[PDB]
């Protein structure tokens, strides 16, 4: 039936600025929050302010040297760390900005706090839209991500769960998460993503894991222009087969909104309803679920997406007419919650979708 939802948000998040022209806008988390508050969704869920995750918490995955660097680097001392910046991939796509470490701490704190709450059986779902930074690696920033809150939250879940399922609907391959768990069967990682000379360049369907983790990494490579129909063709069948074969006891769902139609960086054509169908599918399995944010560069659509997916988590129907809010002008000219797909060509034929699905089903037969 209906579930208990705990939601994590820190009002300071929207103030972190990656710099002039950088497409990552933490302000989108505040727009999301303000919109869902204006729909009255706070009446149906517990709202918590995450703690600032410490260096002890972050070094459960990341190296001491990389976390020490992130704690130290500032725009004022940048000149003195030119060598370290190159070593850790900080300074270009992953810039040094005021309060960078605090931004890492808040984004991470919500995911780890959500995992603790699920481990304690105090909630059915935990939501952290400021999380989902799937590209960060053990000792390296990547793709605007510095600290991998997802890996840390999964490590927290593994204290009480033998098997954790990770599902990733961001347009990009969930490389940092897949890499962290590549050689274990205790986490199965399932990523659906644009593939073919696209960032980060990994996630071929032939990448299936290694050693004990062989068959525990699943990749569904897609072409430009995927629509609700095509995505819906394959998501429920793959997740259903994964649930059947893997039998996880907890799930982490990365809800990156860069897979929506009209994304500034992305090349997919999903609506908010098509993207949210993924949350509905996963929610149906009735397992402890951690829902996380991710990419998303057309900020008005990110706020619509995560507001609607919070409503889905709550089994709460909300009107398409947007309520007034602090960012009302961002939603023009329509001022509606739902979006239309564009006329872009879907390069993913129905045969291609079915064929990749069949190849993944062959791999899933290899589980015990
Ligand atoms: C050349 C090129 O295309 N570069 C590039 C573009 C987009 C992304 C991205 O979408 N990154 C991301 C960031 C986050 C972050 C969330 C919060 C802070 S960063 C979460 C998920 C993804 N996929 C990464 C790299
Ligand atoms: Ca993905
Ligand atoms: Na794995
Ligand atoms: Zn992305």
């Amino acid at each position: 039936g209906k579930k208990k939802v705990c939601y994590y948000y820190d009002g300071d998040i929207g103030n972190y600025y990656y710099g002039q022209g950088h497409p990552m806008k933490p302000h989108r988390i505040r727009m999301t929050h303000n919109l869902l508050l204006n729909y009255g969704l706070y009446r149906k869920m517990e709202i918590y302010r995450p703690h600032k995750a410490t260096a002890e918490e972050m070094t459960k995955y990341h190296s001491d040297e990389y976390i020490k660097f992130l704690r130290s680097i500032r725009p004022d001392n940048m000149s003195e760390y030119s060598k370290q910046m190159q070593r850790f991939n900080v300074g270009e796509d992953c810039p040094v900005f005021d309060g960078l470490f605090e931004f890492c701490q808040l984004s991470t704190g919500g995911s780890v706090a959500g995992a603790v709450k699920l481990n304690r059986q105090q909630t059915d779902m935990a939501v952290n839209w400021a999380g989902g930074l799937h590209h960060a690696k053990k000792s390296e920033a990547s793709g605007f991500c510095y600290v991998n809150d997802i890996v840390l939250a999964i490590l927290e879940l593994l204290k009480y769960h033998q098997r954790v399922l990770y599902i990733d609907i961001d347009i990009h391959h969930g490389d940092g998460v897949e890499e962290a768990f590549y050689t274990t069967d205790r986490v199965m990682t399932v990523s659906f993503h644009k593939y073919g000379e696209y960032f980060p360049g990994t996630g071929d369907l032939r990448d299936i894991g290694a050693g004990k983790g062989k068959y525990y990494a699943v990749n569904f490579p897609m072409r430009d222009g995927i629509d609700d129909e095509s995505y819906g063709q394959i998501f429920k069948p793959i997740i259903s087969k994964v649930m059947e074969m893997y039998q996880p006891s907890a799930v982490v769902l990365q809800c990156g909104a860069d897979s929506l139609s009209g994304d500034r960086l992305g090349c997919f054509n999903l609506t908010v309803k098509g993207h949210a169908k993924c949350v509905e599918v996963v929610k149906t399995f009735n397992l402890p679920l951690l829902m996380l944010g991710g990419g998303g560069y057309t900020i008005r659509n990110v706020a619509r997406c995560w507001t609607y997916e919070t409503a889905v988590a709550l089994d709460c129907e909300i009107p398409n007419e947007l309520p007034y809010n602090d960012y009302f002008e961002y939603f023009g000219p329509d001022f509606k919650l739902h979006i239309s797909p564009s006329n872009m060509t879907n390069q993913n034929t129905p045969e291609y979708m079915e064929k990749i699905k069949q190849r993944l089903f062959e791999n899933l037969r290899m589980l015990p």
